[PDB]
């Protein structure tokens, strides 16, 4: 079985997963409509009640399956749980980051794509007033995916965008047929320099950014600026919760099939920690100082409000492209951009789709180019149904990550921390531990942990069609019910060898 190489390796391999378009893009908008500044008080304790538990807990399981020779979960679900429903349940984990392939190598493709063409100059050039500099950027991102301009529910994708996601698929596959240490690891310790370099560059002309209608320092205090009346909203200190679970990628196995690679004595809980903190400082340092401040200071503070509002994804695809083309060597400036959330996006798909390459080398006994091959076959047929079918994207997100990651979050809780045993538990998390776990979170972990995530369950259930919905509700059920059926075929060739 693999391993990783390095201690630094395995921390930069599990950043990378952690840090994607969303640090640069959907907490920055998260803080700002939550209390600015004030946000930062659930969403740290958040981080300590969650966060932090659940992730040295998906390190523990992983490493315990490892050592027996098993990366993913409706194995090492069994090996906790000597049930038939605990395989059953473990699907999940081999389902949830398989249906999220399906469109996030795909948004993927776009800022490469939007990359090139920021390079080549082969974007929008306004001309005066916002809507005048917006809506032309607005345009070139519609025809980039094919949005649909009739009543008809198509996505019409240019050739461009689905040849550059062509050209994604290649290089995952490129990195990933490598294996974990000359692939995975290998690509992690060049992307996340990189990536830091990018951000710094970014971070420093950004606040150098002086127009008629704000700065930089606008943008950094509007954002900032706590507004602790925000406090008293639950949906603020939901958010918080959900923001967390959202940030350090947890509940889609995906931790727990790195984590397998790790030797059986080798410390995950001093190394889970970094990688955590890692992802967290990207965020509020690197994240919050560019977006935001970016678009505040183009823009003026009177317009903060409406920018925070239009979402993450108008910031990130459309409102700074637009600022890009208006600023002094803005097309190298949206290059820089682009390329930034490609290779952030890239060290988490490659990741994400780890776990199936590791179900088909594990269980079925795959070679890994073949289990390579296979994995990228599944995701590129899926994602047609993202790349043409409208709304079907939002379908998918919803059942994945909407409930199917805190489902599964509370799944793994229960399953290791009380099916298998709190202290047998607790001993797997700090055994070879270059530090110990604080002896608090033994309660945490066991009450406060599956509380929170619980809650997060019910608020979900009392919150919550076109038949074009059904299309992809069929489809992501039969993907569950064809998983199902392959983790049928793993057990009954062991009982045949
Ligand atoms: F809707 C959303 C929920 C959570 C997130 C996570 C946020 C933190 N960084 C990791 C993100 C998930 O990344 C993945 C996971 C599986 C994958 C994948 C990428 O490509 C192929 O299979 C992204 C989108
Ligand atoms: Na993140
Ligand atoms: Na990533």
């Amino acid at each position: 079985r693999e391993h990783w190489a390095t201690r630094l390796g395995l921390i930069l391999a599990m950043a990378g997963y952690a840090v994607d378009l969303g640090n640069f893009l959907r907490f920055p908008v998260q803080a700002a409509e939550n209390g600015g500044g004030a946000f930062m008080i659930p969403y740290i304790i958040a981080f300590l009640l969650v966060g932090i538990p659940l992730m040295w807990i998906e390190w523990a399981m992983g490493r315990y399956g490892g050592a027996q020779g098993h990366g993913t979960t409706p194995a090492i679900f069994y090996l906790l749980w000597r049930n038939r429903f605990a395989k059953i349940l473990g699907v999940f984990g081999l389902w949830i980051p398989l249906v999220v392939a399906s469109y996030y190598v795909y948004i993927e493709s776009w800022t490469l794509g939007f990359a090139i063409k920021f390079l080549v100059g082969l974007v929008p050039e306004p001309p005066t007033d916002p809507d005048s500099i917006l809506r032309p950027f607005k345009e070139f991102l519609y025809s980039y995916i094919g949005v649909p301009k009739g009543d008809e529910p198509i996505l019409k994708p240019s050739l461009f965008a689905y040849i550059v996601f062509l050209i994604t698929m290649f290089i995952n596959v490129s990195i990933l047929i490598r294996g974990i240490s000359k692939g995975i690891e290998r690509f992690a310790k060049i992307a996340m320099p990189t990536l830091f370099i990018l951000a710094v560059f970014l971070v420093i002309r950004v606040f150098l950014l002086e127009t008629p209608n704000g700065t930089a320092a606008d943008g950094l205090n509007f954002l900032w600026t706590p507004d602790f009346e925000k406090l008293k909203d639950p949906g603020v200190w939901i958010a918080a919760v959900g923001q967390i679970f959202f940030s350090l990628g947890l509940g889609f196995g995906v931790l727990i099939t790195f984590a397998s690679y790790v030797r059986k004595d080798q410390d995950i809980v001093l190394s889970g920690l970094t990688a955590a903190t890692l992802n967290e400082k990207a965020s509020v340092i690197l994240g919050g100082s560019i977006s935001i401040p970016a678009a505040v200071a183009f823009f003026g503070v009177a317009n903060a409000v409406a920018i925070a509002k239009a979402g993450a994804f108008n910031l990130g695809f459309i409102t700074l492209p637009a600022i890009f083309s208006q600023t002094a060597g803005g097309t190298f400036l949206g290059f820089l951009w682009f390329f930034l959330l490609f290779f952030a996006g890239l060290t988490s798909s490659i990741a994400g789709m780890q776990g199936m390459i590791a179900f088909l080398e594990d269980e079925l006994k795959l070679s890994r180019k073949h289990a390579v091959l296979w994995t990228a076959a599944i995701v590129f047929f899926s994602a047609h149904l993202v790349m043409f079918l409208n709304k079907s994207l939002d379908e998918m997100d919803f059942w994945a990550t909407g409930i199917g990651v805190v489902f599964f979050g509370l799944t793994e809780l229960i399953i290791f921390f009380w099916i298998f045993g709190a202290d047998k538990a607790w001993e797997e998390i700090n055994r070879g531990g270059i530090i110990k776990v604080p002896r608090i979170y033994y309660y945490v972990m066991r009450y406060i942990t599956p509380a929170f995530l619980a809650v997060l369950l019910v608020v979900w259930a009392r919150e919550y069609t076109h038949w074009t919905v059904w299309i992809t509700r069929f489809y992501i059920i039969g993907l569950f019910l064809f998983l199902t059926f392959l983790v049928f075929l793993a057990e009954r060739r062991r009982n045949h060898e």
